[PDB]
This record gives C-alpha cells, sequence and structure tokens, in this order.
C-alpha cells in the first residue's frame, strides 16, 4: 500500500514534469507566476500534501505555502533526479509521515532543467 | 486497500492530464488529436498506464494507445457522471486482463465539460 501511494506521488510528478507549461516557463525570468497556479491546481485536484517544482540546485518556484518560493530547497537526495532518474523516498514534515515522487524535468535537448517533487501523507 | 490506491493513482493521473493547459486547448483544434495523442501516449508511457484516452464529450477517443483506434472506438464505461463535472473510479476488463481506470472531466475556461480523460492501469 506504502508502495503504491509512492507510486501515486511519482505519476503525479512525472505527469506534470512532461506539461508543456512547466518545462517552458523555466524560460520565463519569473518561471514561478506560471508555476504556482498549475502546481496549486494540481495539488489541489490530486490531494497531494505538495507539488514542489524546483530549479537544478532544488529552489522551489512552486510550493504550497507561497512565502516560501525562492527560499525552500526542495528536501531530500536530488543526486539521482539531476541524472535524470525518478526517485521514490519516504520523509516526514510537520504534518505526518509522506512519501513522495521526484521526476526529472528535461528541455527539448534531454538536459534536466529542474525537479518536480510530490508529496502525499501516510493516510488513508 | 491497493485496489483502492491503484484507482487514485488512475484518478490522480486522468485528473491531472484534464488540468493541463495543453488537453484543454487542443479541444478548439480542428485534429485535437494532432496535439492530444504525443501527449497522452507521453503521459502513459512515464506512468506506467495500460491507457490514456482522452474523448470529446460523445465519448469519441481522440486519443488512445492504438493510434488506428482514434475515431473508431469510444471511452468505455459509463460516462454520464463525468459529464456532470465528476470524477470517477471503475473496474474493467479488457484483452490484456483486469485493469482499474479513472475518469475526469475537462472543463473549458467557462467551467462546461469539454471532453473526458480516461486512466487505465493493470492489476499486476
Amino acid at each position: 500500500l506504502k508502495e503504491q501511494i509512492g507510486m501515486r506521488a511519482l505519476n503525479v510528478a512525472e505527469t506534470v514534469a512532461s506539461t508543456s507549461l512547466v518545462r517552458e516557463a523555466f524560460r520565463d525570468s519569473n518561471p514561478s507566476v506560471r508555476l504556482q497556479p498549475f502546481a496549486e491546481r494540481i495539488r489541489q485536484k490530486t490531494g497531494a500534501e505538495y507539488v514542489v517544482i524546483g530549479n537544478r540546485q532544488g529552489i522551489a518556484y512552486a510550493h504550497p505555502l507561497t512565502e516560501r518560493i525562492g527560499k525552500s530547497m526542495i528536501g531530500g537526495d536530488n543526486k539521482e533526479v539531476l541524472k535524470g532518474k525518478s526517485i521514490i523516498s519516504e520523509a516526514v514534515g510537520s504534518l505526518g509521515p509522506a512519501i513522495r515522487g521526484k521526476a526529472p524535468i528535461f528541455d527539448e535537448n534531454g538536459s534536466v532543467i529542474g525537479i518536480v517533487s510530490v508529496g502525499f501523507l501516510l493516510e488513508d
């Protein structure tokens, strides 16, 4: 069950990472203008705790707490995602145990330009 | 239950696809399949789904894992609740075995339903 909630998280992250809107926003001077409303819409519709979209350093362009945008970093190891891999991992935050999926964002030439990290609270 | 989580996986992918600007915009095109089919296929591949079918209000498939089925195949199962704006999880069977699927409505800018996304995962 924990594995399938992780697959929920990863499938949402992969779908967000493959959306043209997300890839295109990284060409904007402020990617958050387009990234944050989309991430929030997806977070609401799917029941996720967060849909965080960040650059290669993990700096969040989108975050469920808008005051954290540009300040918070995608938590956990991101080295594998920067290699183009998709990663499921367990984590914890103030709201409790979570499982998250991270997917790379690719440009038109296959380079990783960012990370999508989607987390679900471990709860029925 | 693991089956219920696989159904949430299917529905979360369908909801995320249905919320993308590409999918909402493509329904205005002369041939929506030109933009819908490559996106649906990419999401199908990345998520491990058996199918990401995108259809119109009458259920005609504009994207399908078999390109020869575009236009000929209809989204299977009751769609009446989706046209009412509801998201629905259901079980079905096909040539490849039992599957669980989730259906989400596609909305235009005025909140009218313009189509359906149906995502299916094989129970395996």
